[PDB]
């Protein structure tokens, strides 16, 4: 409702490597009127994609955000809240509210069952990287440019073979200690 509070969206998203020629005041009028036109703010993929491709073109609508929107839930298509979703898109590079650790497990657990497995982690990694443009994804050093090349760094960090299932509880501890994890785990 407050255009000023809308600026926090452009600045925050900007960091996520996603600029929007749409001024903050504009998104405010569109955001409120998007939620007013629709029931509270329940939109479908067919709709999300449009907004996604209309707001963030160069970003492969099948990279980061796409993976995020699909992580909220979206089981058999149906529809999901756009507001809560937007938060999940911003609650990944901001830093206003305190809680933020155990909150990640949400998009981290694509399926959503209090258990993180290889597959899930493989998705996230790919998503972020997928967003990165090829001609650009080459600049970064090799031996660490493939989604599977890194999946070994993150998953290999914790180290698990028996109870190879990370819960929302340890997910907070395995990170409370090892400080070198906050360096790469950075899921932008």
């Amino acid at each position: 409702g407050n255009s000023k509070s809308g600026a926090l969206s452009k600045e925050i998203l900007e960091e996520l490597q996603l600029n929007t020629k749409f001024t903050e005041e504009e998104l405010s009028s569109w955001y409120q009127s998007f939620l007013k036109e629709c029931p509270s703010g329940r939109i479908t993929r067919q709709e999300f994609q449009t907004i996604y491709s209309k707001f963030f073109p160069e970003a492969d609508p099948k990279a980061y955000a796409q993976h995020v929107f699909r992580s909220f839930d979206a089981n058999s298509d149906g529809t999901l809240d756009f507001k809560q979703y937007v938060i999940a898109l911003h609650m990944t590079s901001a830093g206003k509210t305190n809680q933020k650790l155990e909150w990640a497990f949400s998009l981290y657990d694509v399926d959503g069952n209090g258990t993180i497995s290889k597959n899930e982690v493989l998705e996230i990694v790919t998503a972020i990287f997928k967003m990165i443009s090829p001609e650009d994804t080459k600049h970064l050093p090799e031996d660490e440019n493939t989604p599977e090349k890194r999946a070994e760094k993150i998953w290999g960090f914790f180290g698990k073979k028996d109870d190879d299932k990370l819960t929302e509880k340890e997910f907070i501890e395995g990170t409370l200690a090892n400080k070198e994890i906050l360096r790469l785990i950075q899921f932008e």
